[PDB]
């Protein structure tokens, strides 16, 4: 049941934002990875003394780094006379979090209809305010407020191409890299308590609850706004297991609650994990270690409806996962995390069924697969 | 002349440290642009709760990249109990030195015969000590005294594998990239002050001047060990010019004195540069814009001894610097900064001429390219 109870107009995921030390090199290594073209700087060429910032798109995906450079370039500055292009950044806020958690996302944005509508609703229903909203230029309004840990959900609405005070990127150096994918399907956060936090965040969003999950060591539950286009699982640990919970493995090492993973939609799930497989060792990323041959045997038994032997046999090849709902089917495989610690991972997905357009969410997020991986191992020691 | 007084027995340069907040994506964007393989790593993976560092290699090259941990995973460690592999590792001067200067070179590392002797003899003659020796393992022996503003020259010496501590890494995850660099030919620092920093490093090093230079913005010099492997140029800049200095814009941006570049030499500098090019824009490294083609039609009446006019076709198209000496001829080109900052870059050369092997700094470190480039754009004007 969907009772549609946002408390404002949510449109689609906007862009995702990353805290770095060095957004150049991390930049070039994603676009790299993940086949994302450089579309647009803030930084020292176009008139920012505050922060380096780089967007890499792909299709409707939107990836931002950020560092801050010398305070000393912009000492005389103040807020009104700023040359940052991002309002609600700070040298002290980012120099801390990427201190205490390393490379992570500070922002998960959403457009909206209207920003400052959006903040001032979300205050008024529990939100902790983070930025308050801000016109840039006239043309775009952004403001901020807390969604767990040091992330902050990012309202943007536009009047009427990313951000004013953004450059486009001459196409000299942007090579038109694309590996399929096209846009960000579910954001998902890690917090030591589930409760309090979907307490928190249903309460100033409306959010209503799509989905839930219960020894794996985790509880998730994921919330979802009216269109179920923007979807925010969130994971607290389960203690006590055998194995170690990694929500908690999480906690410990990112110093705290924190972004755990990004599922990037891709449209074409194996070229994408063709591509990035090929560049794995030469700059890109890793991927987890495949499933045992009987998971791919028993996955006749299973999406034998869905997919062809032969499209079997390449999920087998590439280690991509497969989990069914009553209503769609899901494609899904985990990259090793994406900096030094274990921390932040991304998945890609490809989703098929619940045609209308596909409806957010068709096939779920792969619950199954803690069962019939687990299943598969077992079977494999033969 | 060459005095040969270098006070402690110096080899080879051995290895280049970079301080990073995030050594993975570091690592792989310098493995990707620069052709090197991933070949040890000391983390969590090897017991490592303290740091996390990774080795690539190309030739005799060795390029060290390292970022903390939380302190919270190695908090109830002590100095003697300690699972850190770099014993002169401090969180806190690592996160000093980052967010001070941003990503840079920390560590500019001569293997010496003994490197408590030649950290004794050092400190002895003026060196400022910054990590005392240490022997690792029973093996090998390491020790660092600061050499400007927070780099510090470090020794190490073998009893008899980069250092104890360390996993060689799995073929699987180490591609044998290798675009032709060799070995590191010189490394470079900017100070506010030249001659006080001359006069401190050869103080405590012995080393010998082996060049010197003076509109330009600067003023250099170059010191030397015994057989002139070991190339240490320091710059200062020169104010009151028209065009700003870049030295002095490098202070400014770097926060103080730091390694200005790395230069790295190459067995066929054609081949790594075109290597190096196809993957500008792919993660890779860009380059500075290229000389008028005036430059290369003067190029005939220098060097047209050396290179035919098919390899001075070629040196135009990667847009490749030639200077000469009495002695011998130098290929050149610099890459744009290596991260956000308008700071660190590097230097890719071959030199040609001064064989006995090949005497160190045969055909300088491009002086002449100053007037000549000035003089190639006079005359494009045309
Ligand atoms: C034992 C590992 C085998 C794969 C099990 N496995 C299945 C899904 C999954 C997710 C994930 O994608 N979780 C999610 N995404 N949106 N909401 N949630 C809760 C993250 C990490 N391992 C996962
Ligand atoms: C106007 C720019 C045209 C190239 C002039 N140009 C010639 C050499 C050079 C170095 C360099 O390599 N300097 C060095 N290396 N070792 N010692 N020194 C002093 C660094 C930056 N621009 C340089
Ligand atoms: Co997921
Ligand atoms: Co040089």
């Amino acid at each position: 049941k969907n009772p549609k109870s946002d408390k404002f107009k949510v449109k689609r995921f906007h862009h995702i934002e990353f805290w770095c030390g060095d957004a150049t090199n991390v930049a070039r290594r994603f676009s790299w990875g993940l086949g994302m073209r450089f579309s647009a700087k803030s930084d020292l060429s176009t008139g920012n003394m505050v922060h380096a910032s780089y967007l890499l798109t792909s299709g409707d995906l939107r990836f931002l780094f950020t560092a801050p450079y010398s305070p000393s370039l912009s000492a005389g500055e103040i807020k009104p006379t700023t040359t940052a292009s991002i309002p609600s950044f700070d040298h002290g806020s980012c120099r801390s979090f990427f201190s205490s958690h390393g490379l992570g996302v500070r922002a998960v944005a959403i457009e909206v209809e209207d920003a400052e509508s959006a903040f001032s609703i979300s205050v008024a229903n529990g939100a902790i305010p983070s930025s308050p909203p801000i016109v840039l230029n006239e043309a775009v309004t952004i403001a901020e407020v807390k969604l767990y840990g040091d992330v902050v959900l990012r309202y943007v609405s536009y009047k009427a191409e990313f951000l004013p005070g953004f450059e486009r990127v001459e196409d000299a150096s942007s090579f038109p890299l694309d590996y399929g994918i096209r846009r960000l399907d579910h954001a998902v956060g890690n917090v030591p308590e589930l409760g309090p936090a979907l307490t928190y965040v249903a309460g100033f969003t409306g959010f209503h609850q799509f989905a839930e999950f219960t020894e794996s060591g985790l509880n998730s539950a994921v919330l979802a706004s009216n269109d179920e286009m923007v979807l925010l699982p969130i994971n607290e640990p389960v203690h006590g297991t055998k194995r170690k919970s990694q929500i908690q493995t999480y906690l410990e090492h990112n110093e705290g609650a924190g972004l755990q993973h990004l599922a990037l939609m891709s449209e074409d799930i194996f070229r994408t994990l063709r591509e990035m497989r090929k560049r794995s060792s030469i700059g890109g990323f890793d991927f987890m270690p495949s499933p045992p041959p009987t998971y791919y045997q028993n996955l006749k038994k299973r999406v034998g409806d869905v997919l062809s032997d032969d499209q079997i046999k390449e999920c087998e090849e590439l280690g991509i996962l497969v989990d069914r709902d009553d209503q769609g089917t899901l494609l899904q495989i985990f990259t090793k995390p994406l900096g030094d610690r274990p921390t932040i991972f991304i998945e890609i997905i490809q989703r098929v069924g619940c045609m209308m357009y596909q409806s957010g969410g068709c096939g779920g997020f792969g619950k199954g697969n803690f069962s019939e991986l687990f299943k598969s191992i077992e079977e494999y020691e033969k």
